[PDB]
Parts: structure tokens; sequence; C-alpha cells
């Protein structure tokens, strides 16, 4: 069944950019929580347990009618929180370089023009949801979802994503939430965003 | 023009139930951002600036294509809010008495049954949004909305309003939204419910 992965960074390792008490709840309780629901949902279903996150929310369509919606939530929350963390990094921050960064200037023009709209669109997301930059067959494009929506539902790959609900920035910056946004690019790891590009060309 | 409303207590007065810290930053950062864009929203329409909030609210389609979600979003959090601080009371808790009590008691069997499934439609609404006791063309009936979404838009009218978005309790409480609605029963103020419940029925 579905696990929830270990952090590959100390909880404390993002400070002052995160805050390692949110770290600690984010994960420990709220990303876990996504998990248990998550194998809930489908311990009626041998039919399922034995497929991937990206198969089960590529094909919502099918499943039953009574898990639909908790696989649509519980997967979703597993897929995206699953992504955030690889993306964080204590040695993160900088430009991205390479392949990606010759993609993010042909698409948005520059790298601050992309953080600009990236920054934008994160702080567009009324209630709860996520920000998105996401590999759409062959192109960049950038997107938000809501709750827990994860863009592989519409046929599309994320490689870099930023939590908005407000569990994930409130204990540290309350309502502030573009300075959030802000702090969030001193610890991006762009290696493993080029990495999932890298794959999801392919 | 729309004006922030004054608390008719103290931030302190809620304590332990709800913290000084959130009732201090919930009305004047969250409630002040909804009126100030509200109004920001209104200006150069002169023609929509001496129509009530419920007006607005219930004629959506009849505003202007661009201001339309910005009227929605945070037209709706101003009534929501300003609802909300209204059935806060440090005086509050108990049980409903007299017209209030008999209607509940007849809609849902009895004041338990009632407090239960408000507390399920409360922990139920994914995301952010609201839980609500709201009349019907004079019939009880618990319901939920997203995000800043007030039930006027679909005809009703609230009288009980619980505010669920995650800065509503996560200071205090993080995660555990549930402890949170628990809680929310020792501070409501049923005289003012029995007032808009009366005022509804007309
Ligand atoms: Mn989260
Ligand atoms: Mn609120």
């Amino acid at each position: 069944p579905f696990e929830l992965p270990a952090l590959p960074y100390p909880y404390d390792a993002l400070e002052p950019h995160i805050d390692k008490e949110t770290m600690n709840i984010h994960h420990t309780k709220h990303h876990n929580t996504y998990v248990t629901n998550l194998n809930a949902a489908l311990e009626g279903h041998p039919d399922l347990q034995n497929k991937s996150l990206e198969e089960l929310l590529s094909n919502l369509e099918a499943l039953p009618e009574s898990i639909r919606t908790a696989v649509r939530n519980n997967g979703g929350g597993h897929a995206n929180h699953s992504l955030f963390w690889t993306i964080l990094s204590p040695n993160g921050g900088g430009e991205p370089t390479g392949e990606l960064a010759d993609a993010i200037n042909k698409k948005f023009g520059s790298f601050t023009a992309f953080k600009d709209e990236f920054s934008k669109a994160a702080a567009g997301r009324f209630g709860s949801g996520w920000a998105w930059l996401v590999v759409n067959n062959g192109e960049l494009e950038i997107t938000s979802t809501p709750n827990q929506d994860s863009p592989i539902m519409e046929g599309k790959t994320p490689i870099l994503g930023l939590d908005v609900w407000e569990h994930a920035y409130y204990l540290k910056y309350q309502n502030r939430r573009p300075e959030y946004i802000a702090a969030f690019w001193n610890v991006v790891n762009w290696d493993e965003v080029a990495k999932r590009y890298s794959e999801a060309k392919a």
C-alpha cells in the first residue's frame, strides 16, 4: 500500500524560510492523514491496490462512485505533498540551468518573468489550492488547482508546486501569503525540477 | 461604502475556546482585507454603491463581468464574518430555547442530533469553507459552502455559521479541526441565532 515518504532533510533544514514546527506538522499529520485515508479507501478493492497514484488519478472516471471523491482528495493530497518535499532543499535557491532554464526562457522570456507569473498565480488562488509549473505534452505552463486536485487528473505532469493551503504558512506568516511565496524561492531544489523536467519530456 | 464592524466584546472574551491572537488577526487583517477589496471592486461603479450586500450576492449575474468574482469572494467574506462575530459570545454556550429550540427538536430530533450533523458538516468540508444552519422557505437545514460563498447566493438565509478556513483555528488547534468544532459550541450566542431565526421566518 501507500506509505508516507521520509524527508531527505531535517525538519529545521529550511529555516528561516519555513519553520520547523510547520514542517513537522505538515508532514507527520497533514500528509500522513492523506496516506492513511487513501489506503482506507482502497481496502475493499484489490482491483486497485496494485496501481500507481498516477494511474488512479488518470482514471478517476472508472473508480466506483463510493471512493472516487476519497481517492481524488486523499490521492491528490499524497501525490502533491510527495512532490513538494523533493523540490525543497536547504542547499536550494538560485536559478535553473541547462535545458530547463532554456525552456523557461523561451516560454516566459526570462527567469524573472517566470517567478512573477508563478508568484502571481500562487497569490491569486482563492481559498485552498496549489500553484504549479507543469509539462503539458512537451510544453511548460503555469497553472493552479483547488484543494488537493492534482494536475495529473488533467493529463499534465507537475515538476514544481507550491502549497498555498493556509496550514503551509500560517504559523509563521499568518495572512501574509505573499512573503511566504517570496521565501519559497530561496529553497527551491532546481536540480530536482530539472530531473523531473528531463523525465516528463519523454 | 462598506466598513469593518466593531466586535461587541474584547478579543480576550472567548478564551479558552478561541484564542485572542486568532480573534485579533481574523478581524483586523482577514475580514478587513475582504472589506477593502469589496470597496475597491465597486469603485467606478456608482450604480452599485448604494446596494445592500444581500442585493449584491443575490444578483451576481447582473454585475459586470470584470468584478463579479471580486464581489462574490470579498462580498461573501464580508457577509460571512459579519454574521460570525454576532453569533459568538462570552456569555454563550448551552442550548437553544423556545421557538428555536422546538424547531431544532422537530427537524433534527434533538439538540444533540443537530449538533452531531452540524459538526460532521463542518468536519466534512474539504478545503476552505463554512458550515451553516440556514432557513430555506421557513424550514431549517444544515449545509456547507466552499471558500467565501454565502448561502444568500442560493436564496437561503443563514442564521448560524461556523468558519472552517484553517486561519480560523490553526494557531491554537493546528490540524485538529474537530477539537475546534467541539469548542465552538461553548461560545454560541443562541439568543442572536434566535433573533435571526425569528426574522428569517418573515
Ligand atoms: Mn499541505
Ligand atoms: Mn475567516
